[PDB]
């Protein structure tokens, strides 16, 4: 029942994205529900910023829908993905392998697009929700420890969101940014805004 | 876990909307997941159109979050709400009563805002999903038969989306627009766009 809801919602969002043109001026935020949840053009006060987030999405789900994005040759793509693969038990190594597939596809199809790999955000089990995600809070840092070298190896930028969202004493997401331990409150998007607005300018 | 997920997601979206300014140039799409699911500014190619949809939302959930919208005195508000009240067993009469509360609040707080009441969309049980909604498909027309007179009585516009989405033979939503009987595929948002762009123009 729950997997059918993601699958149908993914098809809803993906088929809408196929109908919306991407141009060389565009700045794309690409990812899962943490990307889906924002009004990106309003947050940055920039009409060229576009939401390509899909709640529930995974690395290969992003990979499979790159074409209606990269064929428009967008100016920038900000990628945040992986935590739903964590909740499926997928290893950090395999997740990094699949992000590297996304990086190589974007570079091959739209070499002038500037690509930004955003650190997987921390999670927190304190609210007792999304246990498949939050019980694996330690995998976030395993991914990010591998994700930053991948960025420099592929010649793309790495944005460290994690270190601002995390509680350094616990390795988990600071509750001020979330009400379920996984997704962001408005205050969380303001922090994200302050970190990445220089890259969007 | 289902009600907690809506409740936390509502707080996520609502607290984000409290951080995003609304101005007198804005055109607001206000409603539940059928409103939430779209990229409205891209669909109409109009930077002034803004998404205030929240998946799972109900009439009083919309009412309770009017302040961060109407305080900016927006140019237009397009309201689509009620199907999640239907799925709770709420009568059409009670739903109309609550929509009329929303109308009066908007008219009181922002008298120059043009308000458009959109027909509740049909649903379809053919995919066997969201049975709390789809088993009550006959309630949609009961609401809409009362909603258009309310628009007249309150001096606001009524937009008949339902006629374009429904199968006249069955009273249910044409499957070409949906993959679950409730929410819209990209083709569904294109139909909505074609109906409503004149009002957004
Ligand atoms: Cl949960
Ligand atoms: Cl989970
Ligand atoms: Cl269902
Ligand atoms: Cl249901
Ligand atoms: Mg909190
Ligand atoms: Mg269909």
């Amino acid at each position: 029942n729950a997997e059918r809801k993601y699958s149908t919602f993914y098809e809803q969002r993906a088929t809408l994205f196929e109908e919306l043109p991407v141009t060389s001026k565009d700045i794309i935020f690409l990812g899962n529900s943490i990307t889906n949840g924002c009004e990106w053009a309003e947050l940055f006060q920039n009409k060229n910023v576009k939401n390509r987030g899909i709640s529930g999405d995974i690395c290969m789900g992003v990979y499979d829908r790159l074409d209606p994005i990269v064929k428009g040759k967008p100016a920038k793509i900000f990628l945040l993905i992986g935590i739903n693969d964590v909740s499926r038990g997928t290893s950090a190594d395999k997740i990094i392998s699949e992000i590297s597939m996304i990086v190589r596809k974007i570079k091959q199809e739209s070499p002038k697009t500037k690509l930004y790999l955003q650190s997987v955000l921390p999670v927190n089990d304190c609210y007792g929700m999304f246990n498949g995600h939050t019980s694996r809070w330690q995998v976030v840092k395993q991914i990010n420890d591998l994700l930053e070298p991948l960025a420099v190896k592929e010649g793309v930028a790495y944005i460290d969101l994690y270190s601002h969202f995390v509680e350094k004493e616990t390795g988990k997401m600071n509750p001020v940014y979330t009400n379920d331990g996984l997704h962001l409150l408005g205050k969380g998007y303001l922090l994200w805004r302050d970190i990445v607005k220089p890259y969007v300018d």
